[PDB]
């Protein structure tokens, strides 16, 4: 399309919401291509990641880890207004894995504190994709400080299974998984710092061990549990988008499955089916579609169980509805 | 199906056999849906995992690491009587990744020493699936102490390739891969403990490094070698089921291939073909089908070669038959 | 085929070229099945792998890390003359994952210094496959010392997408990724050794941590960046063959995608499409086809960003051509 043709397309301003929730959108595109507008303000802030009060100096898109999920449809244009407040101390930018050219946009969006930029790219490929800050010379540090999220580029006709039958979800959640590398002192205690740059050297040494001290969802151990457990009901169809910008993960819904899983996160690649545990390589997003059939509490984890239960990679789903004895029943309850 | 309909179904009691062998079964289902009955007694026991004599306090289903492979067909019911003898010291349960609800059955099977329980679930999805103990609060420790295995839910019409052609194996083996985390003393020598509880803290510290000290098949370095090597003949079709309940693995048959590999372990997901090395993420089972074409000794390994040859993840196949010089021939033997 | 028919096939000698470049070949097979002859001399040599003068005693097929890409077509035979000069100190051999029997050829090619051997095998399965040295008892050390490469067995009719449409590349590159494990003294300085054998004990200790000190492309940090960046032009179709003989990797083209990716490296397995980041397990090769659409400098990395930017797994592509503002444009450049 020409510059004139793009200029004539309708524009739609979207208001982002904090993960794991996802902003309002329509699965099947309502109309022709549009320029979908988003704005995100970058916030460098301290976040507490465990119950021991361990801190991380987060580099957060929109003030959250992960950054919010942006939803558009194939061949719409995504126009991001990115803002770096004068209150921040570092230059930041953004690389959309969904975009084509200039390092995903990173090369055209480098803004110092007190600056902003507007980047527009055509969402030519359908799927879920990671986005993350990538300042030259400081790439992994930015990413493992939490500056990453994902976007979903839906097919204009919504999702479909491998045979073309439509797959329509009732709810959608976005789980951003983060590997953190927190320095420790000689007594095995996590260190705290008064400035982001103060922890750089120490953090890089831990990063080089390729062994995270924490692996969490939505920025902290137990974040998506209790007041933040995700919800659903028996019979409801749920899409779970999961991203990991720097390290591999293997999601698993304990007590359920991934009925259809686009493990590579790309919708033109047929989804795997009846999955117990799927795999998403570091640097990517994936999506699983599941219809709940049993009520109760479910855990959703990275299935290296040490990472899930020792390091923090576990979330919960509270599901309502009637129990199905045909699917599962306790013939004899635990007894002598 | 109603309670009445299920109660009317025929029942078949199956006797389990120790891995890598698999109990007798039919690839194509004989008759309509059945309630297939299995019984397993849990044994907390000391096992030796290497030639030096390293000991692990194993938590073992049916007394073996991995637990035995249970085989049923899609839409049969798997009814497990699980027994935790009073001689044990910990509470145990079972999570079948093939099951739907109550954390895979984990929430309905918590039995203390001196108790038993009978769980029944409908095997609604075809494929190989991991099962493992998961006591709230000590999940990874239970699993990396060996309390995991797998089941196979065969399609009622047996296996087929991705295009509808029948794939009938002549024999099947179940390779359970286990990552162990054994504490060491200041000399770098593995420690031994009186009771399993004594090793908990030291073991959790090793687990947190995400670096196992041993990665083995059938519970110990070299377990599937020598007089315990697997066997086949030129022309024989073999299905190799492989599971890893906690950590990724990348199986490879040295000297062969994976002709058809359901890398995700799910039979409704078309298998990859002509594989050199496949990948099974932690928390899943996979299966590879191969027709041997050359005689001789083969090694079957996790292809991170350090894990295979330094940590223990290597098995052997002894294969009888005639050498095929068309497929391979030494034109010039090693010479000056 | 009869013995006479095999003997009657044409024999063709091919001159190899050093990675990342690939020797002359045709995508669609020219003529019928042939015995393609290659010769490689093994070189044990000290190489510097980083900007701090760190050394490794490389075990190098044809003198390079990785060894060169050999290209044949399905049902051709690959006949390799392998030479181990008397000036080397170790026994070497070769295991072609593309081959069937005798541990991929390793059991028939064990040559001591001063010996040579000629192995012939029929390339029955299409795809890119790893090859590597595998001396019994020292397999991982040989592989992680750089003695590995890959071959490509093209379908006789060239490559095709999942719908059968032809995929013809304009350029092809081979990126071999190597995990190195270099010993350090108590001060953290990498150690140097007089002879290869001298480093064995110390190196295996580093290998058991499963944590590489360096992860590089083409044998050294920065080998494929700067003036050694790979090249392309907007509109050009490029095939990127990538291998990792011992450890997992997750390739990503920063600013681009993998339009068609045979992630398992096998051409009879349909390629994934529109990939952001693909996954190649240790012990395998994969291939990605992409048509460049934007000019500029691109980075191609292992997307565990710590491995890419701290450990060395980052390459560059320098692409010429006209910028496409439809695909991407800076609506508002970075400004106050
Ligand atoms: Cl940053
Ligand atoms: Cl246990
Ligand atoms: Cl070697
Ligand atoms: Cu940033
Ligand atoms: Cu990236
Ligand atoms: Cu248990
Ligand atoms: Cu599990
Ligand atoms: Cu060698
Ligand atoms: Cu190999």
């Amino acid at each position: 399309a020409t510059a004139a043709e793009i200029a004539a397309l309708p524009r739609q301003k979207v208001e982002l919401v904090d993960p794991p929730f996802v902003h309002a959108h329509s699965q099947v595109a309502e109309g022709g291509p549009k320029v979908v507008e988003f704005t995100m303000v970058i916030e460098e802030k301290k976040i507490v990641i465990d119950d021991a009060g361990t801190e991380v100096h987060a580099m957060a898109f929109n003030g959250t880890v992960p950054g919010p999920l942006m939803v558009v449809h194939q061949d719409d244009y995504l126009e991001l207004t990115l803002i770096n407040p004068e209150t921040n101390t570092l230059m930041h930018n953004i690389d959309f894995h969904a975009a084509t050219g200039a390092l995903g946009g990173g090369g055209l969006t480098e803004i110092n504190p007190g600056e902003k930029t507007i980047l527009r790219f055509k969402a030519t490929k359908p799927g879920v994709f990671v986005y993350h800050c990538a300042p030259p010379g400081m790439v992994p540090w930015a990413v493992v400080s939490g500056m990453n999220g994902a976007i979903m580029v839906l097919p204009r006709e919504g999702l479909h299974d491998g045979k073309g039958k439509a797959l329509t979800y009732d709810k959608i959640y976005y789980v951003g998984e983060q590997d953190f590398y927190v320095p420790r002192d000689e007594n095995g205690k996590y260190k705290k710092y008064e400035a982001p740059g103060d922890a750089y050297e120490d953090t890089v040494k831990v990063m080089r061990t390729l062994t995270p001290t924490h692996v969490v969802f939505n920025g902290a151990v137990g974040a998506l549990t209790g007041d933040k457990a995700m919800t659903a009901a028996v019979g409801e169809k749920v899409l779970i988008v999961h991203s990991q910008a720097n390290r591999d993960t293997r999601p698993h819904l304990i007590g359920g499955h991934g009925d259809y899983v686009w493990a590579t996160g790309k919708f033109n690649t047929p989804p795997d089916v009846d999955q117990e545990t799927w795999f998403i390589p570091g640097g990517a997003a994936g999506a699983a579609f599941y219809t709940f059939q049993q009520p109760g509490i479910y855990a959703y984890v990275n299935h290296n169980l040490i990472e899930a239960f020792e390091l923090g990679a576990a979330a919960h789903f509270k599901v309502t509805g009637e129990w199905n004895d045909d699917l599962m029943t306790s013939v004899l309850a635990p007894s002598g």
